């Protein structure tokens, strides 16, 4: 039952790889320290195939199997469509990986007779053969991280024909069907905001809350063939149209479940027998099992009144404590039948009593106040990475612009207004590229957004108060002190300073540039502003941004 079998050639790139932070003439007005910022490579993609690859071991119990009867029942009221070829067409990132037969992204998009051709012919083969397994590329992602060095993580992903077949046959389902089942414990349906309401009134139903979160090691490689028949069980609980239902088993029994690994140059890596990362089924799957897997063990652990929040494989419980010493022995027994469920923990958990010390999707709750001087509750998280990265894309284009993705799920926050916000729009300014479109990715999705907009976006998902918190928690403030100094990146007068010359200059453009400035930056002047609702906020079309979570599922949206 090995997660991984190898044949002993390499996973190797298909282009140049950098690993030393690239420099440029703007690199150190945000980060001195460019030596602690690093990029993982296929290099070390060895060391992440010894992590990755054990023996699985699952002993399921009645727990379990009441808890997958329930989740079956709310399943069973779900009603999914087949997306057509077009709907499915249009869901595909402009620069997603082409296909090996010969078009891309932009000739799906465009809808050609050659990729369309393909689609049809791949979507015939799908109802035709339900046992052949569908190959396979792995890869060695290249992510920016700042030390204490980690392996590059690995991507398996299928060919783009077969990507867009899993969009038609799947992409309602893993859209909907997940909130049905779970409710308000499926966390990819709430905007940053709406998490905190959800993690603050949960905590408080509770008479004496008590919370932790529950990390799972290598969580992808944990998942059992047993887990991903359970998942199809699930989807094929959904009133689903014929066609759909042999594409599920098909893609299930052929992909999802397993299969050959190739790497860049074409030859033969491996097996899988686990989760595979790069496939639309990768959030919803790991979100179903690892909720299954945590309810059932709630029960086992005897824990009381349990809340979960489940966001993929990251997951957070709240529930009513039985006091201290009976929390921490609950906590032992719930770890130890997630373990024999297959999913053992990285690090140990512990029970938390203080919601803001728990720490979850590398987030964690925090406390400010608005010009009112009223407690407001926002999501924050360690700046590290996010200034890691922000260093990075200082001095290199990207395809994902993690910037901005930042500054939109954080906006609140101190390092993303004083650092990020500042940073990046004074180099948008001496560009002039303010205007331009840049993609990054919110829950998975790519998202092609415009700098201008960020006022407007930011009121719709934060509201006004995110333009106007201040005095943060002694947490935040110190933990982003730390980060600084540890980077090297220059303190608050500095980034004030250059705030007012970034506000001064976004306010002479006038226009959406004006309003970035009156509302980024307010808190760069000493006499604050009015700023009130933008007339254009509502326009905005944010309907499928907080539905649904889809890393790795080659998902595109265009504002
Ligand atoms: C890493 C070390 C560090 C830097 C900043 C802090 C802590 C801060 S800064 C702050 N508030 C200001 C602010 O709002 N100033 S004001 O001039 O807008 C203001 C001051 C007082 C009030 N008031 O109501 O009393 C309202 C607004 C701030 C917010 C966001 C940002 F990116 C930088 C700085 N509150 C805090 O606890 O720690």
């Amino acid at each position: 039952h090995h997660s991984y079998t190898w044949t002993g050639a390499l996973i190797t790139p298909c282009a140049a790889e950098e690993s030393k932070l690239p420099i440029n003439a703007l690199s150190n007005s945000l980060l001195r320290h460019h030596n602690m910022v690093y990029a993982t490579t296929s290099r070390s993609a060895g060391l992440r195939q010894k992590k990755v690859t054990f023996d699985r071991l699952q002993v399921l119990d009645d727990h379990y199997r009441d808890v997958l009867k329930e989740m079956k029942a709310k399943a069973s009221t779900v009603k999914a469509k087949l997306l057509s070829v077009e709907e499915a067409c249009k869901l595909t990132p402009p620069h997603s990986a082409k296909s090996k037969f010969g078009y891309g992204a932009k000739d799906v998009r465009n809808l050609s007779s050659k990729a369309v051709n393909h689609i049809h012919s791949v979507w015939k083969d799908l109802l035709e053969d339900t046992v052949t397994p569908i190959d396979t590329t792995i890869m060695a992602k290249n992510e920016v991280f700042c030390v204490q060095r980690k392996p590059a993580r690995l991507i398996v992903f299928p060919d783009l024909g077969v990507r867009v077949c899993e969009k038609m046959a799947l992409y309602d389902v893993v859209s909907t069907l997940p909130q049905v089942v779970m409710g308000s414990s499926y966390g990819f349906q709430y905007s940053p905001g709406q998490r905190v309401e959800f993690l603050v009134n949960t905590w408080k139903s509770k008479k004496n809350p008590m919370g932790f979160s529950y990390d799972t090691r290598c969580f992808d490689s944990t998942v059992t063939e047993n887990d991903i028949r359970v998942e199809e069980s699930i989807y094929q609980c959904c009133d689903l149209a014929p066609e759909a239902r042999q594409a599920i088993k098909s893609l299930t029994e052929r992909l999802y479940i397993g299969g050959p690994l190739t790497n860049s140059k074409g030859q033969n890596c491996g097996y899988r027998r686990c989760r595979a990362s790069g496939v639309l089924t990768t959030s919803c799957g790991n979100t179903l099992t690892c909720y299954l897997k945590a309810s059932a063990a709630c029960r086992a652990a005897k824990l009381q009144d349990c809340t979960m929040l489940v966001n993929g494989d990251d997951l957070v419980v709240i529930c009513e404590s039985a006091g201290v010493q009976e929390d921490a022995a609950s906590l032992r027994a719930f770890t130890e039948a997630m373990t024999r469920y297959s999913a053992p923990p990285g690090d140990p958990p512990q029970p938390e009593y203080d919601l803001e010390l728990i720490t979850s999707c590398s987030s964690n709750v925090s406390v400010a106040h608005d010009a009112s001087g009223k407690r407001v509750y926002y999501l924050t998280r360690d700046p590290t990475t996010p200034l890691a990265r922000a260093a990075w894309e200082t001095a290199r284009h990207t395809p994902v612009n993690s910037w901005l993705g930042n500054i939109i799920m954080y906006a609140p926050t101190l390092w993303a207004r004083m650092i990020l916000m500042t940073h990046f729009f004074s180099i948008l300014l001496a560009q002039e590229q303010l205007e331009k479109a840049l993609d990054c990715q919110i829950y998975g999705a790519c998202y092609s957004i415009e700098p201008l907009d960020l006022p407007q976006i930011i009121e719709r998902l934060h509201g006004l108060s995110a333009f106007s918190l201040h005095s943060y928690s002694p947490g935040e403030i110190n933990r982003v002190a730390s980060c600084l100094r540890k980077l090297g990146v220059p303190p608050l007068r500095v980034w004030r300073h250059r705030a007012r010359s970034v506000r001064a200059r976004l306010l002479s453009q006038g226009g959406r540039a004006a309003t970035c400035g009156k509302y980024l930056f307010n808190w760069a002047v000493k006499t604050k502003l009015k700023l009130t609702p933008i007339p254009a906020a509502s326009q905005l079309d944010l309907s499928g941004w907080f539905v649904a979570g889809y890393s790795g599922g080659d998902i595109y949206h265009s504002l």
